[PDB]
């Protein structure tokens, strides 16, 4: 989901800049959500302004952002020329995993017929049932099936029976949040608190963005408790910008006040207060979050990661003498090699990079390495010890069961590390340490520069761990080497974009795909296997090569489409085993292979032929094929790859 | 693939009961898989049967037994009736590897025209190249492109080039396996030693079962190196019968004799001696009845060994757990029990199914022991090198016991000094020799294709281990008790899943025309999951993938639509309202799954259309019910596509 609202204080703007202020930033948050979408501002058509802030609208539709923008437009009761010296909008997009993604089930929820009071909700309420069974005792009705709902009757049952006349708003909502339980990131509106808005947080994500052509009172809100708040010094003319992502901000702005659990922020006045703190500067830029030349983001992600993979090095390899420092673990780094054992948790794809790693980090660290997929690993209560350190792998750094997995490790009293790309997220703050793999912004809702990230950083981790044993300090060289020329190998496999095109003409039309490899290259067909689900839609499974002959080989057929991954590392004969096997059963698999492996490439008719590299880094040239196929697939079976149905981008909810 | 051999000494039978012998010796190997077969046996129509030692006749057929049998009853001059007091006769099931299905290259393979040695082989002779060549530059020529024929040449190069005019039958198998590389399990027999029979084997399974009206010698063959051999004592009636397969076997005798590498197994003049280069070898009882290995009113082994899962459940835990004082006690373990209990980590090691087995027990395991419990695939794990410590006790998991994945992960942890323990269902197989201890199913035989009854019953013995791992924990005893009594249960509400074989045949008519299935679940039926999807695959040839509910969030979910076939499994444990959520992603994207759940679940039965509903159990133990009705949905959806269950891909 995404929260966006835009607050403009004596900055006079007509009812269309504003809309399009809240569109263009749900178009920056539908990564987020795009099962449907609404916007919430101040009705009337009186030319004073002023006569308009108690009448509240609300314009909610079913799909994409696309789709609300053109409701929001050719309407023919709304007047889009008046002009607001003072106003608040606030927008949401929604994942609806549950129910469905009409209007009525939309945000901002309403409190009653009239709109007193709206609220647009990130998260669950675990405990609406008897927030709904008491508010409707009452005599609240209510008209949806969302927790949020809740939420709007409940700021107006605390109104209804608020004790003085001039009860503040953050007073209203101290009350409410009080009584919820769960997660939530709100923006509240209300017409009794005319320009008023009010945001507060617990377990959700929520910052405010200021812009102000005049000097800021401070840089660091005081918080307080039941020369204070932060505002324009000589004039009034000031703008927030409320979001549950700095994407939709950075764009305005790029001075920002990350909120923390139980901070009520609140705007009144066109000041800003917290009660109960820094005012940071965003190291984001706005060309991050763009296309560029790019038809979707998804393939400029992909074309990009020769960049990416620099920036995760960036400041931290040094191949002149072949050193590696990671900063975030200095402090760090010799405690953990006290540890006895390595585990690694997350979701999806993740996952998948520490499959892809596992085995380089049992090579260089000597140390039992556990992957784990995060719901499983709850699922168990799996046992963890003080001396275990927990590894976090995490794009976003805010999925629910990774997130439950580090304080479910951190109560064991077990070293925990995070591996985000996010910094002000749950994981990286409450993880002791971590390694930020400076990707940069991920908006395609399949992960890609993330994946080869999180390897990058996964190897350069294990590349620390053994820097003090003579008897590895050449296999640092070479691990060290390689990652020093793939960047241009990266951009040798785009190379063959085209190529891997005409393969998906002959693959879109088919209902199912084997994805095969070993070893290294386990990851490698799970993930290509995960991607090619997400967004083609097509039954690709990845199978382990040495298990094929214990039961999944009798699929093969020669009408069973097959991709196999056959590298020039250990495995090879035993990969070669596997292709003997396949071609028995009459399949004709495409394989991945190396570029100088003639033998593979004679006796097999479809083969992408990608650069040799180390065996610990082939992982990451193998999967970028997968990762254009994928694409191409959903191309010609059109779909659209930036937003894949059924889901969206970061699991934060169960 | 199949070796069966039967000498009588000194007890008469007719060729035609010779030969009736070896055939259903074949038929008791037919389930492993082969493309022909043969026997080879004394010729000529001499009324005195001592006569016709010195030739051999050799009826070898590409095709099955029957024909084979066939081609046996249609032959011409060769009379049946006559009567061997001694005679050997040997038979071979194939499955080619070097050289086509072919009567040339078919078993017995010949030393030359005149058949003076004839040999049957299971496995590869990896240096065979060589030796073809050497015997060739030698003049001996060859007819097949079998690896096997260099065995029955080279037998006779040593025996032209012999020393003395009397060195042994054993002299010279031990110089022809001095020469060999690779598997093997051969069974020799010549013109030159009339009656007598050599066997050896190196990484191939081959035994000797033993009957005589008389007392025999002793109970443990001695070893002999290059009172000291097993044979009747006061008279010479005796019977022998080689196999590589106890099945061909348990009919005729239940005292059997398991070789060992480079054991030289000779018998002369109706006495049976172990040769190599005190240890010997011992005679031991099998537990095994020709019952176990026949269909009897089943009209498949698949269908039999599903719906006999109450008893083969049973088989497992008698005389291990203790009904009336609550206890568990595994024989197997009981001189390593407390070794056990000392160290820090537990290791599943297994392939296939049998991995699927740790997976379902992974969680009680970690529950009950309190130790780290980590699941490996057994190819995956040697490729990686994956760390290994004295104190580790590594668990190998397989039905057979010759899995080579799981068995050189077996020797890679015996290298690193862990603690070995194995879960076999193989007497003398070699994971449960090569390992320090374990325990035996006792499922039965598995002679169907696929893993059934030896999954619930690798399931049910982990969990025992489990039960002693925690059995002097006073805070854990009602959690004993609870999954004890749900063990008494167990057979019973089996049958309770059985008697819905009617509702799972309507399934799979929904299924018939489907490509792929998904097969939805997360916790103590994540292995539930994978396992069905397996049989679906290896037994119907559809794509049916297993998914954990806990992922669909993160990709997987795109697949569902309104044509997508869903199977979800929702049981009552504590993952029930994490299922829920599962089934409402699912629906709310157009998915109509079918729902595997608990008999009393109200609510999901009523707001689902097609639901399984299996009864209630402990949660640790649920995974054997929720399994059940998807190896039944795999046999009669192959049986609706017109496949033959019993038949290997
Ligand atoms: C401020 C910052 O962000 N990074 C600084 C640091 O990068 P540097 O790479 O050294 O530090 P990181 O970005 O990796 O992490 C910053 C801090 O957050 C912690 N952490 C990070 C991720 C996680 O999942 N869990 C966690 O606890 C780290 O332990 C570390 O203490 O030196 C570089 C110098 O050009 C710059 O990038 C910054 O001056
Ligand atoms: C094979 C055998 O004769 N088992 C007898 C044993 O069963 P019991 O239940 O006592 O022990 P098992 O049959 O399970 O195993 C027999 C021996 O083989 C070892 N082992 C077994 C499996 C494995 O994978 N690895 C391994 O090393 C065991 O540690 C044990 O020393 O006593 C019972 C009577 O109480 C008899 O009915 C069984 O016939
Ligand atoms: O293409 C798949 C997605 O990238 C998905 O698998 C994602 O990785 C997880 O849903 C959560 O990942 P994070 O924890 O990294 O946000
Ligand atoms: O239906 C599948 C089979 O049962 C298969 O998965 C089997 O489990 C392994 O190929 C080896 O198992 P064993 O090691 O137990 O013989
Ligand atoms: N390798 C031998 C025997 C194979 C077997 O039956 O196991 C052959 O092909 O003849
Ligand atoms: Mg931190
Ligand atoms: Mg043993």
């Amino acid at each position: 989901c995404g929260i966006f609202a835009y607050l403009n204080y004596h900055v006079p703007r007509t009812r269309r800049e504003i809309l399009e202020t809240l569109i263009k930033g749900l178009q920056r948050l539908e990564y987020r959500g795009y099962d449907s979408a609404g916007v919430g501002f101040d009705g009337g058509n009186d030319k004073d302004w002023e006569a308009n802030a108690c009448k509240i609208q609300l314009i909610k539709k079913k799909g994409k952002v696309k789709a609300l923008d053109e409701e929001v437009h050719k309407q023919q009761d709304m007047d889009l020329d008046i002009e607001f010296d003072v106003h608040l909008g606030i927008a949401h997009t929604r994942w609806a995993t549950h129910g469905e993604p009409s209007p009525v089930n939309s945000h901002p929820q309403r409190s009653d017929k009239n709109n007193e009071f709206i609220v647009i909700h990130n998260g669950i309420i675990t405990n609406y049932k008897d927030l709904k069974k008491f508010l409707e005792s009452k005599g609240y009705d209510f008209e949806s099936e969302t927790d949020t709902e809740t939420i709007a009757k409940l700021v107006k049952y605390m109104y209804d029976n608020r004790e003085s006349q001039d009860t503040s708003f953050t007073t209203l909502v101290e009350r409410v949040i009080q009584q919820l339980e769960g997660a939530f990131a709100l923006v509240f509106k209300s017409v009794h608190f005319p320009g008023q808005a009010v945001g507060t947080r617990r377990g959700s994500p929520l910052l405010i963005g200021v812009r102000s052509e005049h000097k800021l009172s401070t840089d660091h809100i005081p918080i307080l408790y039941r020369t204070t708040c932060l505002f324009p010094v000589e004039e009034k003319a000031v703008e927030y910008y409320f979001a549950s992502d700095a994407s939709a901000v950075i764009e305005h702005t790029n001075r920002v006040i990350f909120l923390e659990d139980d901070d009520v922020a609140a705007v009144v006045d066109g000041r800003l207060s917290i009660h109960r703190r820094a005012v940071q500067t965003l190291q984001m830029e706005l060309q991050q979050i763009m296309k560029g030349n790019f038809s979707s983001f998804m393939q400029k992600e992909i074309f990009e990661q020769p960049e990416s993979v620099v920036n995760t090095m960036r400041g931290r390899v040094n191949f002149d003498d072949y050193t590696v420092n990671l900063g975030g673990l200095k402090d760090h780094i010799k405690e953990i090699q006290r540890c006895r054992r390595l585990i690694l948790i997350a979701c999806g794809t993740s996952y998948h990079a520490g499959v892809a790693t596992r085995q380089v980090l049992e090579e260089l660290t000597e140390l039992p390495v556990m992957v784990e997929l995060a719901s499983d690993f709850l699922d168990r209560n799996t046992p963890v010890f003080r001396d275990d350190v927990c590894f976090f792998l995490s794009q976003s750094g805010e999925t629910a069961d990774t997130l439950m997995g580090l304080r479910y490790c951190k109560e064991r009293g077990a070293l925990t590390v995070g591996i985000t790309n996010t910094v002000e997220s749950s994981i990286s703050r409450e993880t002791d340490c971590g390694v930020h793999i400076n990707a940069g912004p991920e908006i395609g809702v399949a992960s890609t520069k993330a994946y080869t990230s999180q390897f990058v950083s996964l190897v350069m981790f294990a590349l620390m761990m053994c820097d003090d044993r003579i008897s590895m300090q050449e296999r640092r060289k070479e691990i060290m080497l390689g990652l020093k020329r793939l960047p241009d190998l990266i951009k040798e496999v785009l190379s063959m974009d085209d190529e891997i095109q005409k393969l998906a003409t002959e693959l879109y039309h088919q209902k199912s795909v084997l994805i095969m490899g070993r070893g290294y290259h386990y990851a490698t067909c799970l993930e290509g296997a995960l991607k090619i689900k997400e967004i083609t839609y097509m039954h690709s499974e990845g199978i382990l090569a040495g298990e094929l002959k214990h039961g999944p080989l009798a699929l093969v057929d020669k009408l069973m489409p097959v991709i196999m991954i056959i590298m020039r590392d250990h495995t090879y004969a035993k990969c070669q085993n596997a292709l003997q096997q396949v071609v028995a059963r009459q399949g004709r698999p495409v394989v991945i292979c190396d570029k100088e492996d003639t033998e593979t490439i004679k006796n097999t008719k479809r083969t992408i032929k990608v650069p040799h590299s180390v065996d610990c880094l082939q992982g990451i040239l193998s999967v970028i094929p997968l990762q254009l196929l994928a694409f191409h697939l959903a191309v010609l079976r059109g779909y659209d790859v930036d937003f894949p149905r059924n889901l969206a981008k970061s699991v934060t909810v169960e």
